[PDB]
């Protein structure tokens, strides 16, 4: 079986973010969906990733899952 422990990325920028999916996770890029949200936790710095799916240290099938990364910003 191909699944590993999803990463935590809150916090991150979406740049380490996404190369750390596709270079050392192996996340093909096509399922990669980023979406910019306009609310976060106080504190949140515009461009960092502030949710993800599937959550830190959930399954991660390296094929199948579609990774959705949430990144702040506000308007």
């Amino acid at each position: 079986v191909t699944s590993v422990a999803m990463p935590s990325y809150i916090g991150s920028s979406l740049e380490f973010t996404k190369n750390n999916l596709i270079q050392i996770v192996g996340i093909k890029e096509a399922n990669i969906e980023v979406v910019e949200v306009t609310t976060a936790p106080a504190g949140s710095v515009e461009g960092m990733v502030v949710e993800q799916s599937p959550r830190a240290g959930e399954k991660v099938d390296l094929n199948k899952t579609r990774v959705k990364i949430s990144i702040y910003k506000p308007k």
